């Protein structure tokens, strides 16, 4: 048949940041539409090991401390049917464009 099911997680799109700016917020509130979700939970699966994760048992998690790297971080969630999903995302961090002295 034609499909139908909607995205089960979704860890927002790529993420991009830019120092100073060392720090994000993966916002997954947009993870079901009909299909409410009773459970959440962000963790680092690769990257450098540092970056602080507030808020991990939350729809909206936090990571500071980010340096110029890849950190993927996973979403899993559940759904009143024990319905097991997981999504990532990649969240790449640029350098503070212009030059420097010191």
């Amino acid at each position: 048949g034609s499909s139908g099911s909607s995205g089960q997680a979704d860890a927002g799109p790529d993420k991009e940041l830019t120092l100073p700016v060392d720090s994000t917020t993966l916002d997954g509130s947009k993870s079901s539409d009909d299909q409410k979700i009773i459970s959440y939970l962000w963790e680092k699966t690769q990257g450098p090991d540092g970056v602080q994760l507030e808020n991990a048992n939350s729809s909206v998690a936090t990571v500071t401390g980010l340096q110029v790297g890849t950190y993927v971080f996973t979403l899993t969630v559940k759904d009143e049917r024990n319905l097991q999903s997981q999504s990532s995302v990649n969240v790449i961090v640029k350098e503070e464009s212009g030059p420097s002295s010191g």
